[PDB]
């Protein structure tokens, strides 16, 4: 007979994008279970690397080799940083903040910490100043197809000379062509890097009025990329949860076998 | 005249371990400022890697090469995981938890997530099962010399065959000798890896009664290492804050120049 909706959901959990009727549910499930176990066995036998960790290391190598300084800043940040970013109750992000204690929150973005590093490093480093960070960011989200509440962001910034829209688009282009990800750029200037209807990045060509609140008075360019969305596109995951920090999926493979 | 306590504090911020009277504060400060700027310039010109990120990549390579599977699990975990770990109000850790919303918290440890992966991977992977994770952990702490509220932990576990105290001590020994860190092991069995009076790790030889609550019924060995404490020892930092995710220090160098 026909597969139930619940049975189809179960199979889709076990179904990989590269997988290719009269067979009952138990046979279809048994076949997929066998395939997914072998996938995990192959990873365990060979590379043993996590997709998220591996992507972070690859992105790190890319930006270090292009002269960007690797930053590891706090994930737990002051609540005042959020207000200082021009985030008031009349914006969407104000309601998306994970508050911790009275004075802190989980960072929903990388810009405040990177802003602070630009200002401080300006007193020590030659022009131009190039920095980047990869790490966890947190936002309360209502959706679940393209959004995670716990995700990983790449953020990079260049300050001083060479901060043009052309140079920014060049870095973005080299980056995504390096990863093998198809894209289009749509758009101080605010640009969005799109994969179909999926936003991979928001990019900015400074200066912008916000800079003054952070002690920045130089031209700058930068962008923020979601690593899970990059993984989702590269590995053709139907749902972004396959690319997340998770106990339910490893490298897009269901751990409930 | 004599340096004030405040002036000495200022200098100690700028002072590096490898640095070597009648000179006034302003001269001493100016000399150190010049040295620290050059240090940052040298990093920026050459390697451009963050110590914490670099250590994580080195540790990752070590365990992957020895057959351990790289795990990236959620940092935001259910509060029930804490209770299930046998953490009640009569223990110290109960008061150290960063609570988020009503049902979640920032993980103070890696064991609950690694426990879950051991159980799930047992249905797919051959014996023995070897996994590890590196990532942020959070604990409210009263001290500040050897403790951070936001820190990074290495956790590894092996389940099944070869789970002996000897094998556990062998992995620990090879690991720390690889990093070039002096240590002594002091001590199911609970072992502590010490550097002088500083605890680098707590290690465990299972099985332990707690395993049943997590669906584990096999022998296992494992340990948890603090990456910032490893950095502190390796780079001879006087205060652990020099090794933390920070806006005040980069690779042990003050960013307030
Ligand atoms: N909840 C989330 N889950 C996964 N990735 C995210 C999330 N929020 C943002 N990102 C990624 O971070 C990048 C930069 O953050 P930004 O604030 O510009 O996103 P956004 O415009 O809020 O995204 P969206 O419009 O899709 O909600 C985005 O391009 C996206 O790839
Ligand atoms: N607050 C902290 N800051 C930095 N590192 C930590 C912190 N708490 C734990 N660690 C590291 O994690 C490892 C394993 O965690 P564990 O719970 O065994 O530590 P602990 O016994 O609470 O440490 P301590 O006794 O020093 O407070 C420790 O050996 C330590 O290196
Ligand atoms: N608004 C997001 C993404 C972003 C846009 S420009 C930019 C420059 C540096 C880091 C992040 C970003 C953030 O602040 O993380
Ligand atoms: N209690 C700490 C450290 C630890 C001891 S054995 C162990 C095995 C795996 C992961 C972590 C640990 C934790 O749960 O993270
Ligand atoms: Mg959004
Ligand atoms: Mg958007
Ligand atoms: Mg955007
Ligand atoms: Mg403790
Ligand atoms: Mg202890
Ligand atoms: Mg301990």
């Amino acid at each position: 007979p026909a597969l139930t909706k619940s049975q189809t959901d179960r199979l889709e959990v076990l179904l990989n994008p590269k997988d290719e009727s009269g067979k009952p549910f138990r046979e279809l499930e048994s076949e997929l279970l066998s395939r997914r176990k072998k996938d995990l066995q192959q990873i365990y036998a060979e590379e043993r690397e996590n997709y998220l960790g591996k992507l972070e290391r690859e992105i790190t190598r890319f930006f270090v080799d292009r002269g960007f300084l690797e930053i590891k800043s706090p994930i737990l940040i002051p609540l005042e940083y959020i207000e200082r970013m021009g985030i008031d109750n009349d914006t969407e992000l104000s309601k998306q903040i994970f508050r911790v204690d009275k004075n802190f929150c989980l960072r929903p973005m990388l810009a405040p910490n990177l802003y602070n590093y630009l200002r401080k490093l300006d007193r020590a480093l030659p022009d131009p100043i190039k920095i980047f960070e990869i790490g966890p960011c947190y936002r309360k989200e209502s959706d679940g197809k393209e959004h995670l509440e716990e995700f990983t962001m790449l953020g990079f910034q260049q300050m001083g000379s060479g901060c043009t829209r052309e140079n920014l688009e060049s870095i973005i282009t080299d980056f995504l062509n390096h990863l093998g990800i198809d894209f289009k750029i749509v758009g101080g200037d605010t640009l969005d890097v799109m994969h179909g209807d999926l936003e991979l990045s928001s990019a900015v060509v400074g200066p912008i009025p916000l800079d003054r609140e952070w002690g920045i008075d130089k031209p700058w360019i930068g962008a923020g990329f979601g690593l899970e969305r990059l993984l989702k596109v590269k590995h053709d995951f139907k749902n972004i949860k396959r690319a997340a920090r998770s106990e339910s999926y490893y490298n897009g493979i269901s751990t409930n076998l």
